[PDB]
């Protein structure tokens, strides 16, 4: 019968999961199996797990992000400059690739939403407002970016039932690691600024494999390698969240990991 929000919530402490925590969820939900009122009820879990004083923060991103449409440009393609929606935080749906969980957390109320509308994050609880702001076109997943804050803030990464690959915490890693030919690139993206709508193109980090042989899509990236060797060597809670495997990593070591990972293999 179909898992209950009790029932994952004490699952949830069983993982480790405190009053207090920030958590950063990574769900499949076909491998959590059915919900007694769908996916809302692990999102209430991790609501009720981390108490009022704790914080969930998502990467939610968006469903119609001009990202393909303007890679490589200078400027926005006339035709999707002259028609793409902007990006309107508290209306835009998550992006349906990373997971169907999101388009649940980013309308939960009270959710904040940040102004980057490819690397948009979503943050539920008091700190929501901290975590969500600022995050900068050119900042997606580096320094001054929610993801940056989650790791100063103790947060602590939940994959439930996903793979080593859904780890976007990571990615910062990829940004400030001292290595040497990292690929970039162009895109612009469409936000609202005093009720205008206006085309911003800025360069970030790729994010779909931070060197060469690591952005071929057939094709394991950076994080899926650093990921799966961290977990190799690291005592880390593992444990049933609904019929998914899940795991509970620090996410502050297994950046620190991903850093010396990356610069051990790759020249300052
Ligand atoms: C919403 N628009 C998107 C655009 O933001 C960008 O999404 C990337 C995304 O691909 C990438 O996940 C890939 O990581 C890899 C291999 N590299 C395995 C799984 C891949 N989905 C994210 N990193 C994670 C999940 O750690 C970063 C994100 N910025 O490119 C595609 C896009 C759909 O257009
Ligand atoms: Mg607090």
């Amino acid at each position: 019968t179909p898992w209950s929000k009790s029932e994952l919530v004490r699952q949830l402490r069983d993982l480790g999961v405190r009053s207090g925590d920030m958590v950063m969820p990574h769900v499949s939900l076909r491998a959590v199996g059915p919900l007694a009122d769908g996916p809302q009820t692990l999102v209430d879990a991790l609501i009720e797990a981390v108490g009022p004083t704790g914080n969930i923060l998502a990467f939610v991103s968006w469903r119609d992000s001009p990202y393909e449409q303007t890679l490589g440009h200078d400027a926005p393609p006339a035709a999707i400059a002259q028609s793409w929606p902007a990006f309107d935080p508290d209306h835009a749906p998550a992006y349906p690739g990373f997971g169907a969980i999101n388009e649940f957390i980013r309308t939960y109320p009270g959710c904040r939403r940040t102004a980057h509308p490819d690397a948009s994050m979503a943050a539920i609880g008091p700190d929501a407002a901290w975590l969500v702001a600022p995050h900068e076109m050119g900042a997606a997943y580096g320094p001054r970016s929610p993801i940056a804050r989650f790791l100063a803030h103790a947060g602590k990464i939940l994959s439930i039932g996903a793979g080593p690959d859904a780890v976007t915490a990571l990615h910062y890693a990829e940004a400030v690691a001292r290595i040497e030919g990292k690929r970039r690139v162009t895109y612009s993206m469409p936000l609202l600024r005093e009720g205008k709508r206006v085309w911003v193109t800025t360069s970030d980090w790729d994010s779909n494999g931070i060197l060469d042989e690591y952005a071929a899509p057939d094709g394991p990236d950076a994080v899926e390698r650093i990921a799966r060797d961290y977990l190799a060597r690291t005592r880390v809670a593992q444990g049933p969240v609904g019929g998914a495997q899940s795991r509970l990593i620090d996410a502050a070591d297994i950046v620190s990991f991903g850093i010396e990972w990356l610069e051990a293999r790759h020249a300052a």
